[PDB]
């Protein structure tokens, strides 16, 4: 884990969440709400700009409903990406947001990478703020994790 403030908070989350993958996307599956609700989140909800947290969580909330609805946990990468942003109690709106801001404004965008949020499906790991915060399962049938064949060409 990293220790350098608002940053170290942003990267720490997402170790977090990558760590504990295997029971959060079962809880995301089952019981959702709960997830949301966990203390584990609350230091990620701090940095989100407080007069849009409620905003930001409606609409995440709402977006993972539908998700799960018509997709189940398809989308590791997104799952993750957008979980922490749920945890707020939620304010519904009719807004659709393209990106999510965190005071470390930086901007996670909704869809793809941003300097904050950087995903890469060659290694299999996530990148946050430029540090890394671990390897990402995207294909649950997987047994060999992270960096993809024909890259160390010796």
């Amino acid at each position: 884990g990293e220790i350098n403030g608002p940053e170290s908070v942003l990267v720490n989350t997402y170790q977090w969440i990558i760590r504990n993958w295997e029971t959060v996307k079962i809880q995301w599956s089952q019981n959702p709400t709960m997830l949301y609700n966990k203390m584990e989140f609350e230091p990620f909800q701090s940095l989100v700009p407080k007069a849009i947290r409620g905003q930001y969580s409606g609409f995440v909330r709402t977006l993972f409903q539908q998700m799960r609805d018509v997709l189940g946990t398809f989308d590791t990468t997104q799952i993750i990406k957008l979980l922490p942003f749920a945890a707020a109690p939620p304010k519904q709106s009719r807004m659709q947001f393209s990106s999510l801001t965190v005071n470390v404004g930086m901007r996670i965008l909704v869809r793809g990478n941003s300097p904050v949020f950087n995903y890469n499906k060659t290694t299999k790991r996530l990148t946050i703020l430029g540090k890394d915060a671990g390897t990402l399962i995207e294909d649950p049938d997987e047994s060999t994790s992270g960096v993809e064949s024909a890259v160390l060409r010796g």
